[PDB]
Order: C-alpha cells, then sequence, then structure tokens
C-alpha cells in the first residue's frame, strides 16, 4: 500500500461543481494550484483538487481503512487574487461536519485541515459560495490526501 494516497489518485462516488471540471492536481482553470500563504505570497501545490462553488465531492473510504487522517490545505485559488472570490470549505466524515473554514476571500490565508478518519466510510468535501454569488469562487484543496 501507499504511505499516503492523494485524493487526485482516487475516484469519487459523486462530484458537482459550479464551473467546468473538478480538476486533478490543478485549479478549476487548469493552473498549478496556488493558495495564500502566511507571508502574503502564493503557496503552490503539486497535488490537490481544484473546484468551484457550489461543489460537493464524495469519496468512499472502503478499502482505504489503512489511514489515520484526511489532510489538506484550503483557500481561494490565487488565480483569483484581486477578485470578488468568497467561499467556505466544509469537510464531512460520514454524516457530520468535521471542518468548517468559515468565510475565505482572495486575501484570506490558507487553512490546514487534519481530521481523523478512523472508522469512517465516507469523506465529503464541500465548497460553498460565501453567501453572495459563485462569481470567482475558485476553491482549491492543496496536497489533499489520506495519510
Ligand atoms: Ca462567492
Amino acid at each position: 500500500v501507499e504511505t499516503s494516497v492523494y485524493l487526485s489518485e482516487l475516484e469519487w462516488k459523486s462530484a458537482s461543481t459550479g464551473y467546468g471540471e473538478i480538476q486533478k492536481d490543478a485549479s478549476c482553470d487548469g493552473n498549478t494550484i496556488t493558495l495564500k500563504g502566511e507571508n502574503g505570497e502564493k503557496v503552490s501545490y503539486d497535488k490537490g483538487i481544484g473546484t468551484h462553488a457550489h461543489s460537493e465531492i464524495v469519496y468512499s473510504l472502503e478499502g482505504l481503512d489503512y489511514y489515520d487522517y484526511f489532510e489538506t490545505f484550503v483557500g481561494v485559488d490565487q488565480e483569483m487574487a484581486g477578485t470578488v472570490a468568497s467561499i467556505s470549505f466544509e469537510v464531512y466524515l460520514d454524516n457530520e461536519k468535521v471542518f468548517d473554514s468559515g468565510l475565505m476571500t482572495g486575501d484570506t490565508t490558507q487553512k490546514h485541515v487534519k481530521v481523523p478518519i478512523a472508522g469512517k466510510n465516507t469523506l465529503k468535501l464541500v465548497v460553498k459560495d460565501g453567501g453572495d454569488s459563485i462569481g470567482s469562487d475558485h476553491g482549491s484543496f492543496g496536497d489533499a490526501k489520506l495519510t
């Protein structure tokens, strides 16, 4: 088995997005995924999932009970720096929310997610539209993986 498994290596049970394709290892516009770093500069990610509010992406963890955590960084993909981008990220394990970023705009520093998955069957990623419109709502999951 792999020591970690990127979500981009897995097939989802279902996936919706507000634009285009859910992109494997790229932003929803097909660029290298970038998030806002603590120093104000971009942080680039080789692996991850790029999507667009409103998005719900559901993965089965059947045959993946090997792993302790789901880990990822989340934020507005910095291809939309300077825009009206406004989103939130939620992560569910089975039927409960385990992570909620609250509102993130283009300048909001990326957030790290590390949630335990032991004993759970289903991982669901949600990108919501910040309560305005989906305009510029490009949300990326940097380094998203089971580990
Ligand atoms: Ca929005």
